[PDB]
DNA sequence: GAGGATGACGATG
DNA sequence: CGCGCATCGTCATCCTC
DNA sequence: GAGGATGACGATG
DNA sequence: CGCGCATCGTCATCCTC
């Protein structure tokens, strides 16, 4: 038996016929895997291994329409590849008989993503054929992680907290050359054949070992078990905390040559963390309202200076270098398009300044321009709303053994809240809409004079339409739509999320030329839009337009959406994921945690200062010996020099230590060792004295209003060249 | 009357009714564009203005199968939105009347390509309706390349050579910023509307002012007129050549405010530019064998030393800004990817290294991971065969106003005819295979050395099969197959450029299976392939295996691949493009040029050497002045210092003069100026003289033995080294 | 058989 | 994750007459 | 009417 | 140059019963 379908799947010479179910298929994430096994085969053979490369993330049959499951080509190409039949129960030595395969060994990056990969097959097959998990069907093999060679000593780690513990473990670090291998298509073809030839390092064949699996399973990718996955994720999140704090080391997979894995012990030891990683790149954090990738670019953007317009692809790639992203640079740049997006509906207050086409409200930010053709920069106010002076006490995180972006950075307005929030991960979903940044400021000004906050109805930058609420979190969005004759009718604007072209095609065209089921509704319709503005001039009969009005205009030209934010699941700054009821629960929270984060700043303040007054003061002193001849001993021998420092009992640069030694001392007369020197001195020193003592009147809750002031000037500023711009 | 086919069309309102003939349509090419468009059509109007997106390189209508004009579904998009019918012939005031649109308004980036889809609109129009281009029908909307701005005062230039020419003209330059301009996504909406405002500067309707131009476009897309491209350019490469060598500027387009152009001017004045353009960037020079795009990554290579691995992603970005290459990352990434390849019918040398998977002979290596996931190095034969040294003789270029590659690197042997080289460009071919390095090696030495060299047969690195010459130029390549049994036989080898899996698609399968003509040939197959290696095993039936023997195994499985290198067409140094009629031919310039450029290379070591020994010269002369007493200068005043040097005749540092005064005088005695240091020195000196002395004896037909003697050393390591990791 | 359609090859849109 | 369209010149086939 | 299919939204393969 | 598949959780419709 021969399949003849696929070109692309290399079939085991002896599977299909007899023996088969002694040939095992080597399903591979992406083309370039499939060749990396096909390169290891040389070891093996080419009898007892067919090699067929996955599209990416399988379909999940376990809820999904029987239409997406038939359609579906790769489930069909794998049911042609090994001659499974839907119908067919497994559970008999004919019924295996029948399988061109024997086995199947699903190979993928040690990347969580790959976890993912294998769960969506084990669901599928489980989903499919519960009988197939218990016989030993299914398995994996696995490729190091990373890699540190030194000497032609080579050491392969398959977990990162394998490695991690290596480290921690064993001394004399910085001698080993260390390299990461984040895809199959990192190691060659040699190291290809070399991991096939150590077969039983990398070979894991999963065990159905009781039930337990199937519920496991079930938890995973079941499309009723959303509750039991939150439940199940908010106890890895918990477990994780804990361990965190107690300085426990956790427990890794794969550490050393291990034979076997249940599948309940995949699913909640490794799958787990995947959809964890998802959670964490999907759903924001309450602080920022930024993702980490957004937050890597905006840190980049910070990093440096940059006052000149930069290429964006160009940015991208010093982004995926200094804030070491490694998802590439594709989803970095539209991370950064969409961080510089500033049409009707999409960013209230952009951060990243459109020097070119990103998109516009026609296409949802889709039409924008190719990336080497774009550039951008950061926007006046985007520093304003991060301090440069707040970012001393963001905890700056150093993985990949470089320093990248903090955890959160600390805006001086809820940033959550102004460019909304949208994500999709794991048992968890996330939706906030856009908020008038004035309001905003009000509110946080209004709760920090001593206050409650003001209700806040959802605002969007440049929105003509109507935004009502007809109960707690549950909003209607209206757009403008003017009655000009009884035969012509004007749409000025559509509600927040509709686009010029998407609004075109699905509801004006159709009404246009009516489908089999209705007639048309319209007779003719014009458009003179522009790139920021919409405006539609439909002609009807008097009748149906009469009828029309009837119903209601809004109604029936659907320029009304609805929506409700119940769920609004953010990241605390602990890390943990809490779910917010109310939009003014947020923003509580987020005064709370800035306001202390104020008094930090105004601590680290205190801290320089300090340390300025203070070498000042230790340089004071040397001039007073000098000048009033009580310490005469200028270029006398050095160790003598230490000696009467230490004794002289005046302390070191204060400001290295701040930061965490004789360099001011060291400094020569250079001609300027004059007493009227320490005149000009004394100056400098009463200064930062006085500085401080003006800081010290200035309370945590009373520099945020200068720093409010500063930005709402600024924003008056922007929005004016704007609107003139416009006009 | 209204389209209703194609979304992406945004009619105009008025257009498909009364008044039609006065509505155009803006095709553009990209969706940005038409954005673009549409954001500038808020200042004239939705009415008369439609637009539509070109896809990209439109069709070439004039000599394509009626099929391939058939499936086209952008060419019927036009039709179907214009209202245009094959059949019909549109020289009638009734037939005009049919039309939806009046006018047809293309607009490209200013950039050469550009140029190219406005040509191929037009040969698309002419050579559907040869009537319509005389009424007008067709118009170009024009945006400025670069623009320069200073201090509120925007200048904006249309052509570069315009820019060039502003700069020559112009002083004081360095004062303004300036910006360029690759793609319509580049200017915002603003300068869109802003364009659309001063509408004559932009919009240059084509004017068909006699029959010159029906022959003009023929000649540009016609697919019998080669020879006349042929000419057509070679006359362009020579007028430029002149006006070069003259120093003339060279005669640009859209200088002004140009209301109309003829077809003759567009394709010979701006057309002509871009198959030029495609030339330069498509064929190969004799003198690297590279383009300009690898020598831009080699250059970018060499400029790093970059010991350590380089992600490609990142090394490409690196690429893109130091080698100024505008054309993207993508092709930058797969042109490295490309220079790092070594699989059997690639390269003989790859200068790269492929850290990682960079694609095989399975499918060509197309089957390459992805560029995030791979690591590249320059292999240590690299600079061996460009020598760190002859670089200094090298032309490098300053476009973009940054120091980039050179116009080719000068190699040690003939890279052409050892990586081979493929191209496409107008009007010209290229075609050259590889050939084994030893040969070359001994062909220069046996050149080198004052005797005619060896005739030589293409060889690729690691192939097993066969090659032979039935003709000058004409070459048959036949892979190994052995007849195992009467009912089994054994394929070990395939023809160059034949992939294990194009060769199981087209050739096997379907004698596993035959065709509704013709039965099946086999009755099964097996294969043991590698990544390095190919191993087919057929069963067939005696009778059929016997007439497949009779007629010819080779011959019967297409094991044999014929080809005629009679197109061997390169640049000249001088940049010229020349059709070489033998490889021998190339060998001998290449032989002729590179010793010349030894030559050159010991003349700049003459330059250094001298510089260096002269140098010591003048520090020798100061030593034996304050040595020997005779000046005693020392601490003396400043000026006294320089008007005693002058006076003492001795020059200042030569090695500065060299390049394109008193440091080394300046440098003070500081504890070494004692006359022993002058015993010291002088052997410093004198060791240059002798070197010098050395190098006089070496002649320029000698170093290169040198040079060749390292690379073959280096090489049979390389080689060694590989051929144990295979095993 | 001859003659016209075809397709890979590579840097581009 | 995957896929396809196009130009442009050779050159070797494959297919229809 | 209700109930199950559907689809956008966004960072990923 | 263009296009599409998939996961994962809400949430508002659209469609079939
Ligand atoms: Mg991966
Ligand atoms: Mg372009
Ligand atoms: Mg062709
Ligand atoms: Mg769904």
């Amino acid at each position: 038996n021969r399949i003849k379908g696929i070109p692309k799947l290399d079939d085991a010479n002896d599977a299909g016929g007899r023996n088969s179910t002694e040939c095992t298929l080597i399903l591979t994430e992406g083309d370039s895997a499939k060749t990396l096994a096909v390169s290891g085969l040389g070891v093996v053979g080419r009898d007892k291994y067919g090699v067929f490369p996955l599209r990416g993330k399988i379909l999940n049959v376990r809820e999904a329409s029987h239409k997406q499951i038939m359609e579906n080509a790769e489930i069909n190409n794998i049911i042609k590849i090994v001659g499974l039949q839907y119908k067919k129960n497994y559970e008999d030595e004919d019924s295996l008989k029948t399988l061109r395969y024997g086995k199947i060994m699903i190979m993928t990056d040690q990347d969580q993503d790959g976890s993912h990969i294998k769960g969506l097959l084990i669901n599928f097959i489980h989903h499919n054929w519960p009988s197939l998990l218990r016989h030993r069907f299914l398995e994996e093999f696995i490729t190091p992680i990373v890699k540190v060679s030194k000497n032609k000593q080579e050491m392969a780690f398959y977990s990162l907290p394998e490695f991690e513990e290596w480290k921690s473990s064993t001394p004399n670090h910085k001698k080993w050359k260390v390299k990461y291998y984040k895809g199959l298509g990192t190691s060659t073809s040699k190291e290809a054949k070399e991991y096939f030839a150590d077969m039983k390092r990398h070979r894991i064949q999963f065990k159905y070992s009781g039930p337990e699996d199937d519920a496991a399973i079930s938890l995973a990718f079941s499309k009723k078990q959303i509750d039991d996955r939150k439940e199940w994720l908010t106890n890895f999140m918990e477990d994780r905390r804990q361990r965190k704090l107690l300085g426990l080391p956790e427990d890794y997979l794969y550490g050393q040559t291990t034979t076997y894995l249940t599948y309940n012990d995949f699913i909640n030891k490794e799958l787990i963390l995947f959809s964890n990683s998802d959670n964490e790149r999907s759903i924001p954090s309450m602080v920022d309202g930024l993702k980490p990738g957004q937050r890597k670019v905006l840190f980049t953007c910070f990093k440096r200076n940059d006052k000149r317009e930069v290429k964006v692809a160009q940015l991208a790639g010093s982004v995926a270098e200094m804030s070491s992203y490694h998802h590439g640079e594709m989803s970095l740049m539209m991370t950064i398009i969409n961080l510089a997006q500033n049409f009707v509906g999409s960013n209230n207050l952009n951060l990243l300044q459109p020097i070119g086409q990103f998109g516009t409200r026609l296409h949802g930010g889709k039409d924008s321009a190719s990336p080497r053709y774009i550039f951008t920069m950061l926007s006046s106010l985007a520093r304003l709303l991060f301090p440069p002076k707040d970012d001393h006490t963001l905890k700056f995180l150093y993985d990949d053994n470089q320093r990248v972006e903090p955890e959160w950075y600390i805006p001086i307005i809820p940033m959550v809240l102004i460019n909304g929030a949208e994500g999709i991960g794991t048992g968890w979903s996330c939706k906030i809409p856009n908020f008038d940044v004035r309001e905003i400021v009000n509110n946080i000004r209004r709760l920090m004079d001593g206050e409650e906050p003001l209700p806040m109805l959802p605002s969007y930058k440049n929105f003509k339409g109507t935004i009502e609420e007809l109960a707690p979190n549950q909003y209607v969005i209206s757009g403008e739509v003017a009655i000009l004759n009884s035969t012509t009718i004007e749409i000025s604007e559509l509600p927040v999320r509709t686009w010029t072209q998407t609004y075109k095609e699905q509801v004006l065209e159709p009404m246009l030329n009516g489908t089999e089921k209705t007639p048309p509704l319209i007779t003719d319709y014009r458009e003179y839009h522009t790139d920021t503005t919409v405006k539609f001039v439909v002609k009807m009969t008097e009748e149906k337009l009469a009828e029309a009005e009837r119903v209601g205009l809004h109604k029936v030209f659907k320029l009304q959406t609805s929506l409700t934010c119940n769920s609004m699941v953010l990241f605390d700054h602990v890390g943990c994921l809490k779910k917010y009821d109310t939009v003014l629960d947020i923003l509580r929270d987020f005064f709370e945690l800035r306001l202390k984060y104020y008094g930090l700043r105004k601590e680290w303040l205190l801290g320089m200062l300090g340390a300025e007054s203070a070498k000042l003061n230790n340089q004071a002193r040397f001039i007073l010996e000098k000048i009033d001849g009580k310490i005469i001993i200028e270029n006398k021998p050095k160790k003598e020099l230490i000696k009467v420092l230490i004794q002289r009992g005046y302390d070191s640069d204060p400001v290295k230590a701040w930061k965490e030694t004789f360099n001011y001392l060291l400094d020569m007369p250079l001609w300027y060792l004059t007493k009227e020197k320490k005149d000009e001195l004394c100056r400098l020193r009463n200064e930062k004295e006085q500085e401080l003592d003006t800081l010290k009147r200035k309370s945590p809750s009373d520099l945020w209003k200068e720093d409010l002031a500063t930005f709402i000037e600024e924003l008056e500023a922007v929005e004016a060249k704007e609107k003139q711009d416009e006009q």
